[PDB]
């Protein structure tokens, strides 16, 4: 149910904690409608601690794209590295993604590119939110989660 | 000197005014560092008739790049434009090059070899990416934007 899939990707690279509750809260609480500020929002993650800035960034991007009304330290973390590699490829994933129309299909072909290219594909999505329908750019923020959460696994 | 080069480039894309005469004299004004606040100057931008929004774009990102007061959505769409993919593919990639570049005429020189849409996203890379460029530089993509577009009309 579309509110639950983003949900479980995006809350599950958020390292475990307190912090983990608030989020999920504002997260279900936007995905209602209900507290929808968000330069408030925005605020308030700035500040968050155990965050790293990309975590940060997914996560504002997510916000960004769930209210119904842009951030230097959201859009500095998605683009980071401006890899001129990643951008080619965030480019060439970009261009595959305005031809999306789903959920499912747009995190599927997202999954066949790099974490770098996908960083780099939201960041160039953040400045241009409404070029990808919006099943799309959350499967592009799962897909992204998705596999930072293949890399973080012990041995 | 460069902020009367880029002068030049830009009113090129402009057609007589004298709106045009109130565009060259803020431009004027603001190179020669005049009273200028960042917002009511795109405020008064955003609404000026005549001009195409394109135009209203380049000019602000000029603004930008000379005014202080440290975006603005209508900037971000003349320059982004349809966010078109085969123009971003060569815009991204003349970005990256362009951060390499320290003078003006090395800028120009190499955008001017891309094409005009690309130019405009890569400007548009540029307004979002404000920092990551020189002013120099940067200066040199505008006019090498103002050139292709302008050599288009006869």
């Amino acid at each position: 149910s579309l509110l639950t899939e983003v949900e479980t990707y995006v809350l599950s690279i958020v390292p475990s904690g307190p912090l983990k509750a608030e989020i999920a809260q504002r997260l279900e609480d936007v995905f209602a409608g209900k507290n929808t500020d968000l330069e408030v929002l925005m605020e308030w993650l700035k500040t968050r601690p155990i965050l790293s800035p990309l975590t940060k960034g997914i996560l504002g991007f997510v916000f960004t794209l769930t209210v119904p009304s842009r951030r230097r330290f959201v859009q500095n973390a998605l683009n980071g590295n401006e890899d001129p590699n990643n951008m080619d490829k965030a480019v060439k994933l970009y261009s595959k993604l305005k031809s999306e129309i789903t959920f499912h299909g747009a995190k599927e072909i997202a999954l066949s590119y790099s974490a770098g290219a996908l960083a780099s594909c939201m960041g160039l999505i953040y400045n241009r939110m409404g070029a990808v329908t919006t099943e799309v750019a959350f499967g592009l923020v799962c897909a992204t989660c998705e596999q930072i959460a293949d890399s973080q696994h012990r041995s």
